[PDB]
């Protein structure tokens, strides 16, 4: 409907999944708030608009259409008011910085060592499948109480939930263009229920120190637990992004460092720079790229667009983190960029609840990797492909080292 943006009618979902940065570079210049037809939604592409929408008192959280189809209600990302406050109070205890500092090292470092010892003498590895994803899912899985669920299964689940919740394409009538793409999300949820329902049965009667046991029991009257249907959508939210993103963030950081070999050497020589390297990695390729949204609660004007009440806006934080109003040459990974604010963890009342935990998981994993394989090199015979619009990360990362 906006005439000068008629080129957006020809943008495809495949194009956005393969590489969204060219389209979003145009959006940031032409229309920082723009209706993208294949997504069926307004999209915020600049840091200023994303931050305004994410923190505005005239917006509240809304789940994306494909996210709602995947997760249902009450997904912590899609609710507000009293339910959101309860769900935040439910998840926040184990994520509190003082609590994380008590046990994060004894959690992650032995896991990292376990996966490293499977390949650290091979001279070759595919780090996404062999290290970054396993460490990410095993760390969170143990925290949650899913010790018995193999890392391969956790990885499969987040992949299916990723594809289902980002199955956003709509057709000429605004209907989902690929409804069969939700089937694997439904199958993952069915498998998750089969594994987790017996665990919940047990935790209700025999609480333990697992996070999900605490979700059932914390803050409840004596002998009562939160209904499992009330907490399952947030379990699913964890089994997608909480499981996937630390691995994506570590992997993207490594790809970025490999692209700047002098900076890789600096970080290997001085591991106190790992946190800075990760923060630049998250800006450079944001793991949660465009997966959340807000909805206006009253008429509002944003970036010159008059929006009615009830208008959803997707928050494309991954684009905002390449805003050239803020960053010079943002498509280049640069460890020595000044430590400016970034939006890879979102903003506002629905900002990431697990930042401190996530940053430590990624730090410890990279510390142990560089200690075990100080002469790590990228295998330049193999290409690194990034994939994803909603969630983005490298699909593989082949490396080599002299043994
Ligand atoms: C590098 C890793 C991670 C990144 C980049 C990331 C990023 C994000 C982003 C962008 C959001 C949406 C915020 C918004 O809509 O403004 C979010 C939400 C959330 N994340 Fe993180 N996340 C990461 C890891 C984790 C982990 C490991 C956990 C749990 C242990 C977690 C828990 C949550 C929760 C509960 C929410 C929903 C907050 C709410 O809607 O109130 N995240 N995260
Ligand atoms: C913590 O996990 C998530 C954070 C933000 C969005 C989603 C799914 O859309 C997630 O699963």
């Amino acid at each position: 409907e906006r005439p000068d943006l008629a080129w957006l009618d020809e943008v495809t979902m495949t194009q956005l999944e393969r590489n969204p940065y060219e389209v979003y570079e145009r959006l940031r210049a032409e229309a920082p708030l723009a209706f993208v037809p294949v997504l069926g939604s307004y999209v915020a592409s600049t840091a200023e608009v994303c931050r305004e929408v994410a923190t505005s008192p005239d917006f509240e959280a809304v789940i994306t259409p494909a996210g709602g189809r995947t997760f249902g209600h009450p997904a912590i990302i899609g609710v507000n008011g009293d339910i959101h406050a309860d769900l935040r109070s439910m998840v926040e205890p184990a994520l509190q910085p003082a609590e994380v500092d008590r046990w994060i090292d004894d959690l992650v470092r032995p896991i990292a060592r376990r996966y490293l010892e499977r390949f650290e003498n091979d001279g070759h590895a595919e780090l996404v499948a062999q290290y970054c994803e396993p460490v990410s899912v095993r760390s969170l899985g143990d925290l949650l109480g899913l010790q018995e669920v193999d890392s391969d299964k956790l990885r499969e689940w987040f992949a299916k939930l990723n594809r289902s919740s980002t199955n956003a394409a709509v057709d000429e009538n605004g209907e989902f263009a690929n409804p069969e793409g939700f089937a694997e999300g439904d199958q993952a949820k069915a498998e998750i229920r089969a594994v987790v329902d017996p665990l919940i049965d047990k935790w209700i009667e025999h609480p333990d120190d697992s996070a999900i046991s605490h979700w059932l029991h914390d803050g409840m009257p004596p002998g009562q637990t939160r209904d499992r249907e009330y907490i399952y959508p947030t379990i699913y939210v964890y089994l997608l992004g909480a499981m996937q993103e630390p691995g994506h963030g570590m992997a993207s950081t490594l790809v970025g460092l490999f692209s700047r070999p002098e900076q890789l050497e600096e970080v290997v020589d001085d591991p106190t720079l790992i946190p800075r390297a990760i923060a630049e990695g998250l800006r450079w390729t944001s793991p949660i790229w465009s997966a959340t949204a807000r909805i206006s609660t009253k008429p509002v004007t944003i970036a010159g667009v008059d929006l009615p009440a009830g208008t959803p806006v997707m928050l494309s934080y991954g684009s905002a983190n390449h805003d050239t109003g803020k960053y010079e040459a943002p498509s280049q990974y640069d460890l020595h960029r000044p430590p400016l604010p970034h939006l890879a963890f979102g903003a506002g009342n629905h900002a990431c609840a697990g930042i401190y935990f996530a940053n430590h998981v990624m730090r410890i994993a990279l510390e142990e990797l560089f200690e075990a394989i100080p002469n790590l090199e990228r295998d330049t015979r193999e290409g690194v492909e990034f994939w994803g619009w909603g969630f983005r990360g490298p699909t593989s990362l082949h490396v080599t080292w002299e043994v």
